[PDB]
């Protein structure tokens, strides 16, 4: 089995990238045609002539010319019989206790085809994006692998649907948060169902907005719709029975972008008081904690729940503060855990795009990230560990590589390159860390590859030190146990004595400083040089500008010397 597989995807999104990894790392070939026009889709099928078509993420109908000619399998993020374009939204709004995913054949009627495979799972009360990125994506991977085995077997017959139902596109009126009528549980459900798109509409301080990234608040109380506090740019708003934090909003205008709530509401918030909670404090009630520091068994764990993995200048400085605190604690190891869904996606391109000078903000942001990285590297007397529970891209990957040890959950997808953001040179001391791990030649290959790689592939090529665990929680438990065993071994004290000698030597310190200087001179050129590739790419990314063709790096069937 060395199949030629065509993906049809509206966007080469997290699910499409995970499946690309699983299939190519099994030596199948995967070409991608983006969903631009049915005529383009027909052309791509005739050009590539796939053994099999998989549609991981598709907003419109595959033309009959295609799927009547090539076996076409379609991902649906609901259990068998569920039909419609907003399966997860409805599941969350209705409070389903069980959900699932289905791999079904293309047919004329939407989501009506025979079932090739499916998986079910218990629902979490959580954002739609988190369910999509965890339960749904893991379940779809098992379905596609099972279908591949069925396909190459040759005698598989799919199971036609029996019971079924249709849920239409969900209207905003259903998502709209009414602070006076909605208790906290209802506000969470609506925001969760609409996160990360299209957001739950609401009015806040008289502004029509879309709400994102909600968290319950049990201590602060007030009037429904009253802003009770600010905390790391999230706002806390009274509900019918309590209060909810909203960390991000978007104004309901065509060109607006998702930003920290404080930046969207602006002067409307004048007078609200910051209610700070340091990451290392203990509290007994539910509240919003962007960064959390906890110590167990001689290990200091730093969770940083930065929305979408995007690290603003100010979030970097808050993370830096917590790393400095941890370096002063009696721990043997410091573990950077990111969040369950992302380790890090590097600089925050939205707060950059929103600044008066995106170039100056990029410069602020890359220096802030490098300060975090430098603080990590210059930790002579403690083990540092990156635990990648979730995906990482661009600078977020190289952030992890500054730690002594990098581990990742099974199924994490890595994008250790800058080809989507205008071929940035990158920093985070990659010119020091990457050759140490894989050599200069391989490291340059890694950064020239625009396609994703899995954590398994990253481990096999030496980019990271291990991969284990299927869920974030299992990964965290295995990580703690692995680090605990190490710091309680004789090997740890020998390693630390060596690291003390290396990381306090003038030779080492001057080397890493030169690496930062060289990287930042190159990023300066990216940010400020006459060539504005970086700013153009950031604009397309942040504004989600459509494609009018599939680039040849995705479409094998559209490269220059493509034959047969
Ligand atoms: C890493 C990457 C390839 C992953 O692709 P993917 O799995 O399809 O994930 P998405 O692009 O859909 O990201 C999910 C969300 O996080 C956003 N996001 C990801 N990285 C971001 C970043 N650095 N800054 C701001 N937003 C980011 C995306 O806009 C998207 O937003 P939305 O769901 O609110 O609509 C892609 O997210 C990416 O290129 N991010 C930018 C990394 C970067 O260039 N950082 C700056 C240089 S250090
Ligand atoms: N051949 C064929 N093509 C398909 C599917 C199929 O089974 N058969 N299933 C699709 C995946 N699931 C859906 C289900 C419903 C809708 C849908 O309802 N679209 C509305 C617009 C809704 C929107 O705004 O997104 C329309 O009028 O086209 C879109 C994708 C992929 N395209």
């Amino acid at each position: 089995s060395h199949m030629r597989i065509l993906f049809l995807s509206y966007r080469f999104n997290s699910l499409s990238q995970r499946l690309y990894c699983e299939l190519t790392e099994r030596e199948h070939e995967v070409s991608v045609e983006l969903d631009v026009h049915p005529d383009l889709t027909v052309e791509a099928a005739e050009l590539y002539k796939p053994d099999l078509i998989i549609a991981p993420f598709l907003k419109r109908k595959i033309p009959q010319e295609v799927w009547k000619k090539y076996k076409t399998l379609i991902i649906h993020p609901g259990p068998p019989g569920d039909r419609g374009p907003n399966a997860l939204d409805w599941a969350i709004m209705k409070g389903e206790r069980i959900w699932g995913v289905t791999l079904l054949e293309a047919s004329e009627e939407y989501d009506a085809g025979d079932v090739w495979a499916y998986r079910t799972f218990p629902m979490r009360f959580a954002r739609k994006a988190s369910i999509y990125r965890n339960e749904v994506t893991e379940g779809v991977v098992e379905c596609v692998l099972e279908a591949l085995e069925n396909f190459e077997r040759g005698d598989f017959k799919p199971t036609p649907q029996k019971e079924h139902w249709w849920n239409p596109k969900m209207e905003q009126e259903l998502r709209r948060v009414d602070w006076e009528q909605d208790d906290t549980k209802t506000v969470l459900r609506k925001v969760y169902a609409s996160d990360s798109q299209p957001g739950a509409s609401s009015k806040v301080l008289g502004k029509e907005v879309l709400l994102f990234n909600a968290y319950p608040e049990e201590e602060l109380k007030g009037k429904p719709g009253e802003v009770l506090a600010l905390r790391d740019e999230a706002v806390c708003i009274g509900t019918r029975d309590g209060a909810v934090w909203i960390t991000h909003m978007r104004e309901r205008k065509k060109e607006s972008i998702k930003l920290p709530s404080a930046r969207v509401l602006g002067e409307f918030l004048k007078g609200v008081k910051e209610d700070p909670i340091k990451p290392w404090e203990k509290v007994d009630f539910k509240t919003y904690r962007e960064i959390l520091y906890e110590e167990e068994d001689g290990i200091g764990f730093i969770h940083f729940n930065f929305y979408n993995g995007a690290m603003s200048t100010e979030q970097c400085y808050r993370l830096l503060e917590t790393i400095k605190y941890a370096k002063k604690r009696p721990v043997k190891a410091i573990v950077l855990l990111g969040s369950e869904d992302f380790f890090s996606n590097g600089m925050n391109l939205n707060t950059i795009e929103n600044a008066e000078s995106p170039a100056d903000e990029s410069w602020r942001n890359i220096n802030a990230i490098d300060d975090v990285c430098e603080e990590i590297l210059k930790t002579p007397d403690k083990l540092t560990v990156a635990g990648m529970q979730g995906n990482a891209g661009a600078g977020g990957v190289f952030l992890a590589l500054t730690c002594d040890l990098v581990f990742a959950r099974e199924g994490v997808v890595l994008n250790p390159h800058y080809k989507n953001i205008g071929n940035l040179y990158g920093s985070e001391f990659w010119t020091y860390t990457l050759p140490k791990r894989v050599g200069w030649e391989k490291g340059k290959e890694v950064m020239e590859n625009r396609m994703p790689i899995s954590s398994k592939k990253a481990f096999e090529i030496g980019l990271i030190d291990g991969v284990f665990g299927k869920t974030p929680k299992e990964f965290r438990q295995r990580l703690k146990e692995r680090i605990k065993n190490f710091i309680n071994s004789k090997d740890f004290y020998e390693f630390i004595e060596k690291k003390k000698k290396e990381r306090t030597s003038g030779e080492w310190l001057e080397e890493i400083q030169k690496c930062r200087e060289h990287e930042l001179e190159k990023m300066k050129l990216n940010f400020y040089g006459f060539d504005t590739s970086y700013h153009i790419a950031r604009y397309y990314f942040v504004r989600r500008k459509p494609h009018f063709r599939t680039p040849p790096y995705l479409a094998i069937h559209r490269r220059l010397k493509f034959s047969l």
